[PDB]
C-alpha cells in the first residue's frame, strides 16, 4: 500500500553575454 | 498496490549572445 | 497492482545569436 | 533593425480517480 | 538595433481521487 | 542598442483526495 | 455519495509593438 | 457525503513596445 | 459529510518598454 | 490617431447546491 | 495620439450552498 | 500623447451556506 502523490515543477535561464 | 502520480513540468531558456 | 499516472511537460529556448 | 520574438506554453487539466480494491482471504 | 524577446509558461490543474482497501483474511 | 528579455512562469492547482484502508484479520 | 469538481483556466502571451509617428509641418 | 471542488486560474505574459514621435513643426 | 473546496489564482508578468519623443520647433 | 489594444479574459462559477 | 494597451483579467466563484 | 498601459486583475469568492 501506496500512494505517493511526487510532482515537480522548474525553471531555468543560462544567459552567457559577451557583448564587447 | 501503489498509486503513484508521479507528474512535471519544466522550462528552459539558454542564450548564448556574442554581440559585439 | 500499479496505478501510476506519470505524465510530463517541458520547454525548451536555446538562443545563439552572434550579432555583430 | 532586427527583432526574434517567440513564446511557447503548455495547459493540461486532470480529473484522475485510480482506485484499487486489492484483497486476499 | 536587435531584440529577442522569449516567454513561456505552463499551467496544470488536477482533480486527483486515488483510494486504495487492501485487506487480507 | 540591444535587448534580451525573457519570461516564464508555471502554475499548478490541486484537490488530491488519497485514501488507504488498510486492514487485516 | 456526491461529487462536482469543475476547473477551468485561461492563458495569454503577447509581444504588442505599437508604434506612432504623428507628424505636422 | 458530498463535495464541490472548483479551481480556476488566470495566466498573462506581455512584451508591450508602445513607442511615440509626435513632432510639430 | 460534506465539503467545497475552490481556489484560484491569478499571474501576470510584463516588459512595458513606452516611450515618448515629443518635439515642437 | 490611437492604437488601442484592449483585451480582456474572465471565468465564473455558479454553484447552488440545495443538498439535503 | 494614444496608444492605450488596457487590458483585464477576472475571475469569480459563487456558491450558495442551502444543505440541510 | 498618451500611453496609458492601464490593467488590472481581480478575484472573487462569494458564500452563503445556509447549512443546519
Amino acid at each position: 500500500s501506496m500512494l505517493d502523490i511526487a510532482l515537480l515543477m522548474a525553471n531555468a535561464s543560462q544567459l552567457k553575454a559577451v557583448v564587447e
